[PDB]
């Protein structure tokens, strides 16, 4: 097994969520489409962005590694549509949708950042995504999770269900990336990119499925 295999594993996965909440977003309601049209560009993005990575670009050397750019810019866009996925079931106005995006841009800037920088300092940049993705679980958990106590049982249920999915599930991506080549490389980059992948496809498409579940049954 090799990066471009990983790669394209990771495309065609996501490709297949792609379809399926585009073709499950067939019917939606006059207010409920919003949700599949989520789904359908977060796996969206991520087929691309992946399908670019295994046709070998986005490559960038640094210092004597390699940064993936395709993946971070796939981060940067779809990590916010989760959120705003989120913000959405657990009815958010305005104001703390906007805390939360900003947040979530400070980790993805920050990690992207700290990659493409050779350097020490480096960590310096880890560190600030770090601190902000503790704010982001806290807005989770809390003040989101309180504001979903005002849906009905069903809907609480599935933000609780996705909230607990992408809390558990980001908190992986920082000890991979202090592991991997972005960090003190001990893992490979295989090895690095492997978990990833397997990490993408949950948290964005089997993220869409549990949702898709939920749906049917309400
Ligand atoms: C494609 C889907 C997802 C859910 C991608 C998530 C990526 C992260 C949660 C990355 C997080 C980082 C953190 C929390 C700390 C600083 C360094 C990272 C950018 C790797
Ligand atoms: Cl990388």
């Amino acid at each position: 097994v090799g990066l471009t295999t990983l790669f394209w594993l990771g495309a065609i996965g996501m490709l297949v969520g792609t379809l399926a909440f585009a073709w499950a977003g067939r019917d939606a309601g006059s207010g409920e489409r919003r949700y599949y049209v989520t789904l359908v560009g977060i796996s969206g993005i991520a087929a691309v962005a992946y399908v670019v990575m295994a046709l070998g670009v986005g490559w960038v050397p640094v210092a004597e590694r390699t940064v993936f750019a395709p993946r971070y810019i796939d981060w940067i866009l779809t990590t916010p549509l989760i959120v705003y996925f989120l913000g959405l079931l657990a009815g958010l106005d305005s104001r703390e949708f906007g805390i939360v995006i900003t947040l979530n841009t400070v980790v993805m800037l920050a990690g992207f950042a700290g990659a493409m920088v050779p350097g020490i300092e480096r960590y310096a940049l880890f560190g600030m995504g770090a601190v902000a993705f503790l704010g982001l679980v806290y807005y989770l958990v809390g003040p989101m999770t309180e504001s979903a106590s005002q849906r009905s049982s069903g809907i609480k249920s599935l933000y609780v269900r996705l909230r607990n999915l992408t809390v558990i599930l980001w908190a992986i991506y920082p000890f991979i990336w202090l592991l991997g080549p972005p960090g003190v490389a001990l893992l490979t980059p295989t090895v690095d990119v492997a978990l990833i992948v397997y990490l993408d496809l949950v948290t964005k498409v089997g993220f869409g499925f549990i949702a898709l579940d939920a749906a049917a049954t309400l």
